[PDB]
């Protein structure tokens, strides 16, 4: 309860770019408070991630997911899973912010873009070189 | 009245599959879908929204909600939150000939009873909904 808890949501099945670009949006996240996701929920299961291993990584994260204060989520690459952990955010009623990069070529999904309410479900768009700065403005103005 | 059914998809087969799937669920109970709440537009600012707030309804009135879940997806994703939410019976079907390694949040949903993940190859689907739904 010191720090604000922020769950963050992404995927990394585009490569090495998408991974760095993960770890650039988790570590400046870790300025406005602690963070959590599904990869360290992964990383501490380890050998028991295995039958049933996809069991326990879901109900460790979805017990993060219930406890965040805001919960980010970068929707740039196509994901069932950062899809479902935004689906169960909204009916938890927390306030969501959506990461996009329209360089992607891509339409993001009408079912995202569609839950956004401008306050409490946000979608922003970004190019490579400004999420820090963004997250700074989201954060600075809604710790 | 009839069960109501709510179907979430995304290719050649792709297409086909979910012709046939939404096709077989009709034996069961009305279906419908995402594609339904899109195709209500013909404009336009605001027509996501619309699309969200139709499917959503149509979601929360759903007997028993069924997803083929082989191509990644946020719309299908987030459907399944929801009505994971809304308490619902939920049916994923997944293709393990597409090479895939489905996600683990997909996967590790599952419960074995109200929440089941079905893995299939793309002759039987027709035979997997009677399992479930006879
Ligand atoms: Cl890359
Ligand atoms: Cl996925
Ligand atoms: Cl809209
Ligand atoms: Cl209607
Ligand atoms: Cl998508
Ligand atoms: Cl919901
Ligand atoms: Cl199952
Ligand atoms: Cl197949």
């Amino acid at each position: 309860g010191m720090r604000p808890a922020l769950y963050f949501c992404g995927s990394i099945r585009g490569g090495r770019e998408d991974r760095t670009l993960y770890e650039r949006i988790v570590s400046r996240l870790r300025r406005f408070g602690t963070v959590l996701t599904e990869h360290v929920a992964a990383a501490e299961l380890g050998a028991r991630g295995a039958a049933g291993g996809d069991r326990l990584i879901h109900e460790q994260a979805l017990e993060w997911l219930q406890q965040a204060d805001v919960v980010v989520a970068e929707v740039t690459q196509p994901s069932l899973g950062v899809g479902y952990e935004l689906g169960r955010a909204v009916a938890f009623n927390k306030r969501i912010l959506c990461l996009f990069r329209p360089q992607s070529g891509r339409v993001l999904s009408a079912m995202i873009r569609g839950a956004a309410d401008g306050s409490r479900f946000q979608v922003w768009d970004y190019e490579e070189g400004e999420v820090e700065a963004l997250l700074d403005r989201y954060f600075e103005a809604d710790p």
